[PDB]
């Protein structure tokens, strides 16, 4: 209905994460940023942004392209939850930093859903602002076994913020 859950993906795991979140929270629409516009973004007041990290801290390409047509005023009057995917073992110094590029614009808004850096093993990530990850962080390469627990707790954490 009215929560817009925007994903971008090369592997498909971000779409499957978006759908899991959508089933959990309810009243959402799941939309591929590859097929979406500034117009579409602004047809929601509340959003969850699901973006995997590509290479050493870049944003997945579709997300990069889409974010490029949005400016910070497109976020300021919205509630925003971010969901990053990353691989803490391979990219310990740039872990799930994909979402940070989204955060550089989205932090104008009401960003909700920050999570504890606890339970992840890594040295650095710009995804971390003021002691917390800016969003939910999933690592399907190394902690695929924690992904459902994580989504469940995160939805309980933000569900009230989404209305
Ligand atoms: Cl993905």
């Amino acid at each position: 209905g009215k929560i817009g859950i925007f994903f971008g993906t090369d592997s498909g795991n971000a779409e499957a994460i978006a759908e899991k979140i959508s089933k959990a929270i309810g009243n959402a629409e799941v939309v591929d940023v590859a097929k979406a516009s500034k117009e579409q973004f602004n047809s929601f007041t509340k959003v969850i942004l699901v973006a995997p990290t590509a290479g050493a801290g870049d944003l997945q390409t579709d997300w990069e392209d889409f974010l490029g047509t949005l400016e910070a005023s497109d976020f300021a009057n919205k509630t925003i939850g971010l969901v990053g995917l990353g691989d803490q073992d391979t990219y310990s110094e740039t872990f799930a930093e994909g979402i940070f590029h989204i955060y550089e614009k989205a932090k104008a808004g009401k960003v909700v859903g920050q999570t504890s850096t606890d339970g992840y093993h890594f040295e650095a990530s710009k995804a971390v602002e003021g002691g917390k990850f800016v969003g939910l962080v999933i690592d399907e390469d190394n902690q695929d076994d924690l992904t459902d627990e994580r989504i469940s707790k995160w939805v309980e954490q933000v569900k009230g913020s989404f209305a």
